[PDB]
């Protein structure tokens, strides 16, 4: 089990004012460290914001989190549910700021809401150095759906900061989970008058200026004042990344399809789900580290039976394990790109049922 800490530092808060926090378990004859990102949509208005407070609380608050979580997938400690990193210091941090981990904003007279992702991470790494990250060897930064976007946003903010702090032989990865999206043409159209109409690329640019979303440097250099939402959008800024990272992403991901508008098919839309598929292909060709199965799916990581699941026959864990050796030039029978050319769901035997 990994155990809850609150932040000493009780300024740095969930949406509603409660102290953020990271459940963590240490391995003791470890300098491995895994800090994993929480997923699960975002909020980007105060009534949207409202309605999530109802009925998704535990996103957007800390006053009712459980004393322990178990660890899953990449964060089990059992070799038999985690062949790659098994023996690792493992740590969760919850997703309870409703902003992509990108806001750098208290709740005050004029919020009723904090968004404060971005400085969560960064308190939370402060925390663990006294812990024993000081002694780290590697720090692997991964996340699933929001969570996988969020480490996009913030992995060089962490090399940056550990540099800052006087700990130059950390090295920081990133390993980035169903978060690598498309704005595409959407498969029916609607107009951004509420919260389901609204397109993702509309919907994130309200959420920058109401969370005061931070992105990556290089980027926020290239797309200028205003146009800081195509940050959040895998292709465009993982070219502007310095630290090495993994990305793992289903060619037809269901909240992809959500947002396109997709649910016996006929022509347009078998055209439509096809051209999804060659269209991921195409960004992640360049990409030397990724795992791409063709399949109908959302995240994979802390799933019980991610290792099932393979690309020419190679699972994840052993995908991970061929990236960790390349970091010590491609190695014989241990391939780290891996991507499927099938074009339709399914067409992969080993996707999840
Ligand atoms: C598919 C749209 N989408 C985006 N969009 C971006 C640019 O990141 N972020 C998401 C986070 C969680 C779920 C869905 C999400
Ligand atoms: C708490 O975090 C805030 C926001 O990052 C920071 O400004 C402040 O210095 C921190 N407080 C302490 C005591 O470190």
């Amino acid at each position: 089990d990994l155990r809850l800490h609150l932040l000493l530092n009780t300024s740095v808060t969930c949406n509603d004012g409660s102290p953020a926090g990271y459940y963590l378990k240490e391995s003791r004859g470890s300098r491995r460290w895994l800090l994993f990102l929480e997923g699960g949509w975002y909020c980007f208005n105060r009534e949207n914001c409202d309605s999530r407070y109802d009925t998704m609380r535990r996103l957007m608050s800390s006053r009712d989190w459980p004393r322990t979580r178990t660890g899953t997938g990449i964060l089990s400690s059992q070799p038999e549910e985690n062949p790659y990193w098994w023996n690792a210091n493992m740590v969760f941090i919850p997703y309870c700021s409703s902003d992509v981990w990108s806001g750098a904003s208290s709740k005050s007279e004029k919020n009723e809401y904090a968004f404060m992702g971005a400085l969560i991470i960064q308190e939370v790494v402060r925390e663990l150095l006294g812990r024993g990250l000081s002694g780290a060897k590697v720090l692997l930064l991964a996340g699933s759906s929001a969570g996988g976007t969020g480490v996009l946003l913030n992995v060089d903010r962490v090399a940056e900061q550990l540099e800052k702090l006087g700990y130059p032989a950390i090295q920081v990865r990133g390993l980035a989970d169903s978060g690598w999206f498309l704005d595409n043409k959407q498969y029916r159209h609607t107009d951004c008058v509420d919260t389901i109409t609204c397109a993702p690329t509309e919907a994130i640019r309200r959420g920058i200026r109401y969370w005061n979303g931070v992105v990556p440097e290089r980027c926020r250099r290239q797309f200028q004042e205003g146009e800081e939402w195509n940050c959040f959008f895998g292709y465009k800024v993982y070219p502007t990344l310095r630290s090495p990272v993994f990305v793992v992403q289903w060619l037809f991901d269901e909240a992809q399809l959500t947002v396109d508008n997709v649910h016996p098919v006929q022509e347009g839309l078998r055209l439509y789900i096809q051209n999804l598929g060659r269209e991921l292909r195409h960004t992640l060709k360049d990409v030397p580290a990724s795992f791409a199965p063709a399949c109908l799916s959302h995240e994979i990581i802390i799933r019980s039976h991610w290792t099932d699941v393979q690309v020419k026959g190679t699972s994840l864990p052993r995908a991970l394990h061929c990236w960790d050796r390349s970091l010590h030039t491609p190695l014989k029978g241990c391939p780290v790109h891996l991507v499927d050319s099938c074009p339709w769901p399914h067409c992969n035997p080993s996707c999840p049922t």
